[PDB]
């Protein structure tokens, strides 16, 4: 079974014009209301826009390297694939496409010395590209095995928000432009929310891991009080990129098919928990790897099938934070492997919760630890 | 227009069905288990039960003195208006009465130095017996003016979760005593998680009061550090206080007209906030002192008539208040008046959630340097 | 045979309308109206209320730790046989039910230096709750054993003057409001006579045992200058918690079958004594005792069977005393054994009579020595 | 209207019946039986017979000297009368028999130093003799004022147990010997009782009034420690001389109409207790001195008619007492007179009660001091 696309709105969407969720979002947005006035008042006797100075350091650069990996992933799976579709040198094409992004925005990554922010850009960029591209290439390669994919559909498809390449992609009547510029607007107010937590909840705590003499006081203290602005940053990245940022670009792309995430906090089973967070990613992993492994092993035991998606899962994610931060040690492939044995195999929905809690409380606080020991 | 009673259910009980809200509920309880069990691991290498056995010092002696207190509201009131509509000595009896409870839980107060909570527990059993004894009085003499109220309905009353006294009180067939022990299960709790934020996030921060230069670096970013202690400490306490505890009661009385709270958190217009929260005592004020206030006035311009209520309401709060922690400096007197010159006459809903917000911030950082300023 | 309840009224309510028991009744306020005016008189040129204030020390103590004792012996029993009869853990919640007020209330007892009277509250609760909780459990258990008890009946059943847990309980139209008023005020007025008697006929007479020399004339001459005390205090027992009390309890709970006590004061026979004095701890010990060792021991001979219940009858009232003013050495054993040995095999009607009036003279006089040779 | 008699039967008697006063009747004879129980156990290590070997010194001269004031109140009036209704010397005769029994018991009582009892017993039967004397005068004279009573009638009249001569006393069938026997052995116990009484809990008390320095201390205490002798002392009277002795006596000689005392115990209005309290004097009171002042008055207002009948009886009484002992000041005239207005003038049954109860614990207190200051 390969996902077949319906013109369904995006949940919390549809869920947002029902009146208590409108009280709960304008409760979030008193919340930085009350941190801005706060700040504001302390720091006037200037802001905290040091991270975002700081961290968005050569983004001009960032952008100006992005353009020509956006341009080879753009035409080099396409002619590799046209020329190849008739009957070449295609196979060396593709290979050299696979290097140009597989390089390039590490080069430039480490040799030019970029901070964090701009380094996360390139390298979910780079993943993004590899995914979609490779999505495409498996999609398009069975029809051309008989003993041409629409160039237009392709360059579209590159910028749809979902990594499934189908090219009919079921569209709704025009843009509500009002809509996109709302979107919008709370992107870049996640954005500047998440700036006030990692600025204000989340450094001046952790500024002191100089006087460290290896006690489990000021690592586990510090880990709860740093659970609160572990779940704000994951949650905050949800609303940002998963209902702010991708349903802007399905509206501006007239792209229906809106569901890139279901009830996720209502899931009981953790296989639930699994389908229905960040379902685009989901629908890719679940298509190429788990249905592709079944086809490739032809095995009736899922058993070794299964941990194939969780292990690329796994490595992806702690490639994208060795990556991002410059750190060696990976935690959240032992905190993935230790939470996914918790949750997978050993009312009941409070017990993921607390374990999400900790979950991000670990993540945060053992990575502004050796943040700053490297620094 | 005086209230009339209908067997509606209490607006979050019938919303608690629906899925999104039992998973914020579980939400909570999460956040009470990472308490617990970061707390637990903390001080093992016990807990903060310091406040519970300290705060309930005398709880004997406050539950032994609330007894007669009881006895005297329950028989005074009725016997003086029993003999007083057979036609005495009446006058005298309920101005004895209205002493008895005057000085009696301000004497076991001061003269045997009770700590906090035992002292909050007889000034809010005062404050209930005098509102509903003089509630009971207003509403049966204009019956006895003619040119006899059932007993057993009296000592119901005095027990019923309303202010109200109409003898009639429409009832349900029966008692889900499953329902009763959950809501006190979820109410113990709710003070665990009280005793938890106060024990954790409120006091390690204000202890060091002390060493102040009346700075106004450790007023304003403390404030601001308190003020998500203010909120939960609000909430917990509406929680607690209008859904776990009176619906407990509610139920065990087969008591219909569960209304004790209509969506405050929706409030657009603050006179709906006014009205939709803790709709029991607003229903005693309403009733009471607005409608008897343009009764008495006769008065065309309530502008005399309300602010009355305003300010019954205001002078009430403080003296629970400067009676509960023996502070003579009314805060919420002039924090009451602020913020209701504020939100009454100066999407909008964002400004009373962020208002509420520093209208609790403000409040407990205010307290918690003058409780240890006399300690 | 088990009980089956019925609609009689108490034998003495019935009576107390004819005449001349109005006068006695009357003779006997006389009697307290005579003490009252008496020591005013005297005392004036402030009162006994030193026992009053003394014997009741930490009353408030007695009370809060009387409250957790109840909510166990509520719930333990209820719970333990609802999982029970769900096929449990049970058998070890019981046993922990049958530690937490074994144990609590002789440690709240000793540990803390209590007076006999806020003693003996909580030593009549202990075997209060302990015969009642018993009972139920014998009663529902039988149910359970084929190849569910109302809740609100148990705890109602709890509260009911009666000893047997029937969940029938054939109740009254309404409740005479008036008559339990009278009946509480008698109850109060019954406590001041007995404060009377103890303050004034009882302890200034046995005050001086300090010069003693092991005579026999200080003995006998006082132990009939108490046989009148005692009479009074056994009569005012009867009267004060059979007729005052428990009626009081009967009509607020709307329980019919008001037979505490039949004629006692007529029994010729010693077995219609034990039958007709405190009907309810008879009915309790006759049902679960007799008739349980006549069916365990299968036994044609009762001989063994009785004195059974003689002996449980005898170990309770002793462990009661021997607890309440903490006095080692059984003296009502002996006699309990020896008047039991004289009245049950050695107008008739005169010889019981004269032989509890020395049963009172004894135990008041042989008691009031100890109580002062501990103090 | 003049007393006219019916076969009414002694109201206690057919009471006496009822199963519960045979019970009161039988815890009184075992309080007799605990006196002399611990009496003789006491006295052992000979009795309180001290009183009545004392009391009863004289007893055959008494008796002796009864005989010849008995054979002249037989004789004199009766010839007196039957010569005067020939038609004498008869004014001569009847004045010299008021004064053979005016003188003879006064000299016999005082120049020959007689105890106390044996005093008694001339002293009541001079006032008897004299009341029934001059009640058959009165009753046979105006029966002979026409321009001869039966003599066996007059001799039996002389023994009736009523003070009004009627020579017709409507008779009983025949005699149950064994209630007569019943009430003589009932009559000797209660004499039993009543030196028990005087002996144990009147003299002890009293014996040490020689130590007094005219302090309050002991006559207000000593006063009430004696009121329960006095009640005793007063309702044994009652028993023994108006239930047992007159009954026995209504009995021997046939006598119906033995209404000697209606319900005094239920008397609400004082009038009725002096109306129902030895009706048998009250009738001669009634009959001979209201009935005749009204007549001689011919007073519309009884105000002076009565207060006659309460002087003769405040008058008879302290004669007798000042009498009996030998004492000068009377104290029942002062309180009777107190008593009478407290009573007469100034659930109200209560008060007579408590009012009767200090009415003898005065009387025994006040007496045992003089009775002990003259000796
Ligand atoms: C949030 C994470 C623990 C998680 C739980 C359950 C399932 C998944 C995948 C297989 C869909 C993920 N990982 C994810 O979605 N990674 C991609 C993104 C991501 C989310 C959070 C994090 N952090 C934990 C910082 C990193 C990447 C989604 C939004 C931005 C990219
Ligand atoms: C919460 C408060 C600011 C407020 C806002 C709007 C309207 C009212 C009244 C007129 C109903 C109140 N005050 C109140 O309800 N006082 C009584 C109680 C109360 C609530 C909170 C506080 N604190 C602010 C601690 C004190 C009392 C309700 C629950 C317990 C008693
Ligand atoms: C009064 C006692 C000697 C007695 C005689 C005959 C039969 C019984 C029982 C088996 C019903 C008792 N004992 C009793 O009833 N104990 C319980 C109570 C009791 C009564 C008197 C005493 N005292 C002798 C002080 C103690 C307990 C009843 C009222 C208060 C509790
Ligand atoms: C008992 C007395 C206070 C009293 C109250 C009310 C009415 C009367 C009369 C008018 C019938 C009397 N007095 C009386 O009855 N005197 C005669 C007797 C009497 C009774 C008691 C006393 N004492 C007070 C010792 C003296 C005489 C009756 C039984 C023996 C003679
Ligand atoms: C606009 C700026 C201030 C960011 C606002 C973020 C808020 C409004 C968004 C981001 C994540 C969202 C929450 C995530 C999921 C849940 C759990 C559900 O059971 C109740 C709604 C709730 C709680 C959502 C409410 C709206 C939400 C809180
Ligand atoms: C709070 C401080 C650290 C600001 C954080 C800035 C970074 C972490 C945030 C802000 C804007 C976000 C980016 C905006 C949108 C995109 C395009 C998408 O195709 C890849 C992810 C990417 C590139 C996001 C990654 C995370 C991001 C770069
Ligand atoms: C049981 C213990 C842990 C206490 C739990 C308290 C929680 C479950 C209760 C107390 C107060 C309640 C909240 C108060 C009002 C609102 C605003 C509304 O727009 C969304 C629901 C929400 C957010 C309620 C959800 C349930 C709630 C959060
Ligand atoms: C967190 C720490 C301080 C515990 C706080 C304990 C106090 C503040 C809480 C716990 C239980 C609560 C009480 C329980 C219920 C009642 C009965 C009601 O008729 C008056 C209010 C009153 C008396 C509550 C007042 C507030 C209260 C006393
Ligand atoms: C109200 C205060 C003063 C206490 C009063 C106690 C009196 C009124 C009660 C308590 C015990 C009762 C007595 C106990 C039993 C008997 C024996 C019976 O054969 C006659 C009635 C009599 C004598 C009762 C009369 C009423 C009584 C005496
Ligand atoms: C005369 C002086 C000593 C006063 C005596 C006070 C004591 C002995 C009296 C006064 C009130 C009585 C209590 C009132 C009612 C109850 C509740 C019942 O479920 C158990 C017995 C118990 C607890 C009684 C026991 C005896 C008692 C405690
Ligand atoms: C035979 C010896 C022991 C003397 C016995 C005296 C007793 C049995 C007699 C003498 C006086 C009598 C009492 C006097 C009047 C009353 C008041 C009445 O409302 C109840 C009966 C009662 C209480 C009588 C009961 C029987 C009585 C007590
Ligand atoms: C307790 C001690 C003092 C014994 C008292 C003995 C005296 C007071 C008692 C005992 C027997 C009684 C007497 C027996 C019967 C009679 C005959 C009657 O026609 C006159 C009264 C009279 C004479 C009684 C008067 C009181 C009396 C004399
Ligand atoms: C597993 C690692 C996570 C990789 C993140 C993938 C994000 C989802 C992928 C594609 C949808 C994004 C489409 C809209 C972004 C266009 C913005 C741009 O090109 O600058
Ligand atoms: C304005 C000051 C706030 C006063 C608080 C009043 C609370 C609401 C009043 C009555 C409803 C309470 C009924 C249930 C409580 C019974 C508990 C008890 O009696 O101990
Ligand atoms: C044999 C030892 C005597 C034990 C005494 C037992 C008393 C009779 C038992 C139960 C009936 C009492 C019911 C009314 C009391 C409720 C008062 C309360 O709970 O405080
Ligand atoms: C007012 C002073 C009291 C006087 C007492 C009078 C008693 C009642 C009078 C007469 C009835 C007595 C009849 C029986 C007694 C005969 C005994 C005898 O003669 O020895």
């Amino acid at each position: 079974k390969q996902k077949v696309f319906i013109i369904r709105k995006s949940l919390l969407d549809e869920l947002m014009e029902v009146q208590h969720f409108r009280t709960i979002y304008h409760m979030f947005i008193a919340g930085l209301c009350v941190f801005i006035i706060s700040t504001l008042a302390i720091d006037f006797i200037l802001l905290e826009f040091d991270l975002l100075i700081f961290s968005f350091g050569q983004l001009p650069l960032a952008l100006v390297t992005w353009v020509p990996m956006f341009l080879s992933t753009l035409l080099a799976p396409y002619q590799a694939l046209r020329l190849w579709a008739r009957g070449g040198l295609g196979c060396a094409l593709l290979a050299a496409h696979a290097v140009v992004l597989c390089a390039l925005p590490v080069h430039v990554a480490v040799e030019h010395q970029l901070p964090p922010a701009s380094r996360c850009v390139l390298v979910f960029e780079q993943v993004r590209f590899l995914m979609k591209s490779y999505s495409f290439l498996r999609e398009a390669v069975p029809g051309i095995l008989r003993a041409a994919p629409s160039f237009s559909s392709y360059l579209y498809f590159l910028f749809c928000p979902t990594l499934i390449y189908r090219e009919t992609y079921p569209r709704t009547p025009y843009v509500r432009w009002n809509y996109v510029a709302k979107n919008f607007a709370q992107a870049l107010g996640c954005v500047l929310y998440a700036c006030f937590i990692l600025g204000r909840l989340c450094v001046p705590v952790f500024a002191n891991m100089s006087r460290e003499p290896f006690s489990t006081r000021a690592l586990v203290l510090s880990i709860l009080h740093a659970t609160l602005p572990g779940i704000f940053m994951l949650l905050l990245i949800f609303f940002a990129f998963l209902h702010c940022w991708l349903n802007a670009f399905a509206e501006m792309l007239r792209f229906g098919d809106r569901m890139f995430y279901r009830d996720w906090w209502n899931s009981t089973s953790f296989s639930n928990y699994y389908r229905t967070w960040n379902v685009v990613v989901h629908d890719w992993l679940y298509s190429y790897v788990y249905q592709d492994g079944l086809r490739l092993l032809g095995a009736r035991a899922r058993g070794v099938a299964m941990l194939g998606v969780f292990l690329v899962s796994a490595v992806a994610h702690e490639y994208i934070f060795c990556f991002v931060l410059g750190f060696f040690y990976p935690v959240m492939l032992i905190l993935f492997l230790v939470i996914g044995g918790m949750l997978n195999f050993m009312a009941w929905n409070v017990l993921m919760w607390t374990m999400l809690f900790l979950g991000q409380g670990i993540q945060v606080s053992l990575y502004c630890q050796e943040w700053y020991a490297r620094r």
